[PDB]
C-alpha cells in the first residue's frame, strides 16, 4: 500500500510468533523491537540514536512480517521506547518514500 | 521523486541561506538540525530518541526547501548526530512511503 505521513507510521508486525505494532522507520539503519521472546543465538551489540546509546541483543536472520510482507533479516531486541522497522527491512518489503 | 531504501534516504535541504544534507525519517515526529544559525525567536524544548535525550532550540515555521520542495514549519536545532527532517515538513513536501 501507499502510507502517507500525517500520522505516525505503525504498521503490524508478527515476529516469534507474537503480534507488535512497529514504525516504518526510514532513519533507522536498523529495526529494533522493545524487549520481546525470540528463539535462536545473538550477540550484544550497542545502538545509538539521539539521546545517546543503549545496549540491545542482536539476532541474524530472524523472519519477520510486515503488515503482510514477509522477510528475514537482523533484528535488535532491548529497551528501545518503540519498536522500529528500520532500512535492514524496508528494503526487503520493497518500500520507497515518495513525493 | 521516488526515493528507493538501500542507502540512507539523505537529501539536500536549503535552510536560513545554508545548504545542509538530511535525513527524510518517517520515524521522526520532529526535525532537528545540528547546530546552526537561525533567525528569529525560539523557545528551549526537549525532545528524545533511542539513547535517551537533548536539548534543542525550537524555531517555529521556519522555511526550508527540501530536495527541492518548499515548507514552512518547526524546526529543532541542537547537538543531533544527524540532521533529521520529520514528519511534520515530510507531509508538506507531500512524502509518502510505498510497498
Ligand atoms: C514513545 C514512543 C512510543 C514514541 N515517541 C515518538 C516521538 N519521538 C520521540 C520522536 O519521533 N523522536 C525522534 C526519534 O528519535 N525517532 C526515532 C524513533 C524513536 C522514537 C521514540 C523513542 C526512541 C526512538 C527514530 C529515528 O528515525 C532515528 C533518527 C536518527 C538517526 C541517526 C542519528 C539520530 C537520530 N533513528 C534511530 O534512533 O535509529 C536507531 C537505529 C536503528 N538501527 C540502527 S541505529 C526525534 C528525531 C524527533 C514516536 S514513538
Amino acid at each position: 500500500p501507499q502510507i502517507t505521513l500525517w500520522q505516525r507510521p505503525l504498521v503490524t508486525i508478527k515476529i516469534g510468533g507474537q503480534l507488535k505494532e512497529a514504525l516504518l522507520d526510514t532513519g533507522a539503519d536498523d529495526t529494533v523491537l522493545e524487549e520481546m521472546s525470540l528463539p535462536g543465538a545473538w550477540k550484544p551489540k550497542m545502538i545509538g540514536g539521539i539521546g545517546g546509546f543503549i545496549k540491545v541483543r542482536q539476532y541474524d536472520q530472524i523472519l519477520i512480517e510486515i503488515c503482510g510482507h514477509k522477510a528475514i533479516g537482523t533484528v535488535l531486541v532491548g529497551p528501545t521506547p518503540a519498536n522500529i522497522i528500520g532500512r535492514n527491512l524496508l528494503t526487503q518489503i520493497g518500500c520507497t518514500l515518495n513525493f
